[PDB]
């Protein structure tokens, strides 16, 4: 269930309850990578319960080590790294998110987002409270060669194609009322995708497709 160092242990239902009650706000990152991005949201907002959810738990191990240390040594006790896929999220993670974030997704998470697949979008909808925003950010440079296999068979997602492909309708039918979709050129990449193999301040930027939606009633 939950990362505790380099070992994943079980999270006591009670402790998971107190942590929720104790938090000003709950933020859920689906698809976290090595989870440095989730770690920094936790450091910047110690009162947020930041929850990183992703099946590939071995990659979040270093983040978990650094987060387990004492406060003065860069520890972050408000960071919860959950080992789970979004398509079959456990019932304890149902309706907890004040905000759901999908920051530069890869693999199935990325493909399900571009295609508007029921299992990914409903899993994302399952974790959110009514009114909670869905923030999806995808770097557009994934559509230059070589285009990643998980999306190589699709056309480039633009603000205009999001509507004409019916993605905006599939989102609304699954409980996601789209509010805004736009391209933001020259976006500092360190804002939505940190990494322990990357140094902050490199100033690397990219064009990023943003999509905000709000959790409503499914059809």
């Amino acid at each position: 269930k939950v990362l505790a160092g380099k070992k994943l242990t079980d999270l006591d239902p009670a402790e998971w309850a107190k942590a929720q009650a104790s938090a000003e706000r709950i933020l859920v990152d689906v698809g976290t990578g090595d989870a440095r991005t989730a770690y920094r949201q936790a450091i910047a907002h110690p009162e947020w319960l930041v929850v990183g959810v992703d099946p590939a738990w071995q990659r979040m191990t270093e983040t978990a080590v650094r987060a387990a240390r004492k406060p003065a040594k860069g520890g972050a006790p408000n960071l919860v790294l959950v080992s789970s896929a979004i398509e079959t999220v456990p019932a304890a993670l149902h309706g907890v998110a004040d905000e759901v974030m999908v920051l530069m997704p890869w693999g199935k998470l990325l493909r399900g987002v571009v295609l508007g697949e029921a299992d990914v979008l409903s899993g994302l909808r399952a974790v959110a409270k009514p009114g909670a925003p869905l923030e999806i950010s995808i770097g557009t440079s994934i559509w230059r060669e070589p285009i990643p296999l998980e999306i190589r068979d699709l056309p480039e997602l633009t603000p205009e194609t999001v509507v004409s492909t019916g993605l905006t309708d599939r989102l609304a039918a699954l409980g996601w009322q789209v509010a805004d979709v736009r391209l933001v050129p020259h976006t500092d990449l360190d804002t939505i995708s940190s990494s322990w193999a990357r140094r902050l301040g490199s100033g690397a930027t990219e064009t990023v497709l943003h999509l905000r939606a709000v959790a409503v009633d499914p059809r």
